[PDB]
DNA sequence: CGGCTGTCATTC
DNA sequence: CGTTGAATGACAGCCGC
């Protein structure tokens, strides 16, 4: 029927339980809440090592003790020096962000995220839930939890559904079977050679993630604002640049509205459709395709950009700079990282625009450093052209890639004129794109329109590059026939996905996962290079600089009851590491960066780190030997 | 009436 | 039928009780 336990009883109760906890090892957590919404309003911490019994932490209800409780829960969590223990949550950077942002505790051990393990199991798998996990991990304990109907975040996010049942139950519960349950996924992770690449990796991604999702990032409404009507300008000149010609009645904003002097005055559509047909107009006819290019692309880059982030940015009153915070992702099939209250990954790319008299906008240059800082970016130079070098072991690329300076720019010299360089970034960029298109295995018919060109000229052109580099077709070809033989890829740290479509009848769904298997591996393999040199710095910006962690961390600092320095874990663009730094440190910084970026693991090739810095979000990259 | 599958914008 | 991969958000149809 019951066990639980309230720790209050007078003193001794509440000693011989820490007395207890303090001895031991694997131990596991968790919080729940009530009303209220951040919100410092929790109503007390539960912790459970085992058994059908569970112990609770509250903020019958008895008295002795008060400050103190928190500070022995605080002692207790942490890593003294030299003893080194693990701690379990369903999900973990929500759980560590309420520890310091609500009551002030920096949590700091060896952690275990077990709604993490899951995923590294099964990348193609939907996003775990607790009613699941206890199903398809905790059988003989699981009907219990059927009498509250919760599963997405933890109880304490299910504190609706839960209210019924809320308080320590919550916490208790989500405690226990966490635990019981998270020793079986180790049990499983161990039973391949996985455990290593578990906890001593991809946890300690999360932690980055974490302290980087309370750092936020920069951001100054005056620019937003500033470049925004910037774009309404654009916006009615345009309208009018483009009414000139006729107007009849005229808005953008309704395709039907187009189809009038669209199919009337022009006449070639090879609803309707829309984009791509148009774009394919404005290569050649000069009168307003691209005015629609330009239209488009400004309300894209309004509606779907300005308004979310003019919507959901906050302040810190520790800086007086106002700043927007992602939320940690994962769940990538490949293992990459996104984020989503907004995804700012996506962030628009600067481009030119027409009134010499030319100009030009960055929709992301209003995002900025502290006053005193400066923002470091550590780009990898061609990374996954370097994995596929390594693996398909193709010597010839290593000497194109050990030699060529941005590559790209010897392709594209090649291409669509000569010239040896002045290539323009529209055009390199065009150019990776259509390449990188290519190496997955990009379609012959749809290179020939990337690039606006016949089918079977294209083909030759492919069948010319896998004469160029058969280490490419080898490992691809080859790649293809292991996906068969096992029925998942796997990448170099071990981490594994599973495509199930690769044996299927189906012409389509076996060659999309043929594919699949390359890219998988490459962008998986590259992901965790990425997260590998993420980890790298910042356990090493951790303990060398000796100020403190991240911006969540001052908040600690009022709830626990000066100047600025250090950097900070801010954005992964998936090879690029993004941190702002005080102007400071920042060689020291990019020194360490450069170094651990290139320092992960030693391979084929070596990996040239540009790193650019500066002001703001657009910006200059040197630096010498 | 909510899951499910797809076009259509942007990234890397 | 559908032949670059990984993403995020909208939006629109389709089932199917
Ligand atoms: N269109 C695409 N299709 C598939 N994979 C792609 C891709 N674009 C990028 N990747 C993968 C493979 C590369 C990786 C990041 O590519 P960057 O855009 O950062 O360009 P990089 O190659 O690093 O050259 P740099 O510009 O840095 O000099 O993402
Ligand atoms: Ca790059």
């Amino acid at each position: 029927s019951l066990s639980i336990i309230d720790v209050a009883s007078d003193q001794n109760l509440f000693q011989t339980f820490i007395k207890e906890w303090r001895c031991k090892k694997r131990f596991s957590i968790s919080l729940a809440c009530e009303k209220i919404r951040d919100d410092t309003l929790v109503v007390g911490l539960a912790v459970c090592w085992g058994g059908r019994d569970a112990y609770y932490f509250s903020l019958l209800d008895p008295s002795l003790t008060l400050k103190d409780r928190m500070w022995y829960l605080q002692s207790c969590l942490r890593k003294e020096s030299d003893k080194e223990c693990s701690v379990v949550i369903y999900d973990f950077i929500q759980s560590y962000k309420i520890l310091l942002l609500s009551c002030g505790i920096s949590l700091e051990q060896s952690y275990e995220d077990p709604k993490v393990a899951c995923w590294l199991l099964d990348p193609d798998s939907q996003e775990p839930t607790l009613h699941s996990i206890v199903t398809s991990f905790l059988p003989h304990e699981l009907p219990l939890l059927e009498g509250m109907e919760t599963s997405q975040g933890i109880q304490s996010l299910g504190l609706n559904a839960g209210s019924e049942h809320s308080g320590r139950y919550r916490a208790s519960v989500e405690s226990i079977l966490i635990f019981n349950s998270m020793n079986q996924l180790n049990s499983l992770l161990q039973k391949e050679n996985l455990q290593d690449v578990f906890r001593k990796v991809e946890m300690p991604s999360q932690y980055c993630l974490a302290l980087l999702e309370l750092n936020g990032i920069g951001f100054s409404t005056a620019e937003c604002e500033s470049q925004k009507h910037i774009m309404q300008a654009k916006l009615d000149a345009i309208e009018t640049q483009a009414y000139q010609l006729a107007g009849h009645s005229f808005s953008f904003t309704s395709s039907d509205d187009i189809a009038e002097v669209l199919f009337l005055e022009l006449k070639l559509p090879p609803q309707f459709s829309t984009s791509k047909d148009v774009l394919n107009k404005l290569k050649a006819l000069h009168p307003l395709p691209g005015l629609i290019l330009e239209w488009r692309r400004i309300t894209n880059a309004i509606t779907k950009v300005v308004f979310p982030l003019q919507r959901e940015k906050c302040l810190n009153p520790f800086l007086g700079m106002e700043r927007i915070y992602p939320v940690s992702q994962s769940h990538t099939a490949t293992g990459r990282i996104t984020f989503t209250e907004p995804n700012i990954q996506n962030v628009p790319r600067d481009f030119e625009i027409k009134m010499g008299m030319p100009f030009s906008i960055s929709m992301r240059h209003a995002f900025v450093p502290f006053p005193g800082g400066s923002i470091l970016a550590a780009d990898y130079s061609q990374l996954e052209l370097r994995i596929l070098a390594h693996l398909s072991h193709d010597r010839r690329l290593i000497q194109v890639l050990n030699t060529g300076a941005d590559v790209f720019r010897s392709i594209a010299a090649e291409w669509k004129m000569i010239e040896p360089e002045s290539v323009g970034d529209d055009l390199r960029q065009q150019a990776k794109q259509i390449c990188y298109g290519i190496i997955y295995g990009m379609g012959a018919k749809s290179l020939g329109e990337q690039m606006g060109i016949k089918e079977n000229d294209a083909a030759c052109y492919i069948d010319s590059f896998k004469s160029r580099y058969t280490g490419i077709n080898q490992f691809m070809t080859e790649t293809v026939k292991n996906c068969k033989r096992d029925g998942f890829v796997q990448t170099i740290l071990g981490r594994r996905r599973y495509l199930p479509g690769i044996k299927d009848n189906n012409p389509y769904r076996k060659a999309h996962a043929e594919r699949q298997a390359i890219n998988t591996i490459v962008q998986g393999s590259a992901a965790d290079i990425v997260k590998i040199a993420t980890v790298n710095i910042q356990k090493q910006l951790e303990t060398f600089h000796s100020t403190f962690k991240s911006h969540g961390h001052r908040e600690g600092m009022l709830q626990s009851d000066c100047p600025i320095r250090g950097g900070f874990f801010i954005l992964q663009l998936h090879d690029e590491l993004l941190y702002e730094v005080a102007e400071e440190d920042v060689v020291q910084v990019a020194q360490i960066v450069k170094n651990e970026m290139e320092s992960a693991v030693k391979l084929s090739v070596k990996l040239k780190v540009k790193v650019k810095i500066g002001a703001s979000w657009g910006e200059l990259k040197d630096f010498d030997v």
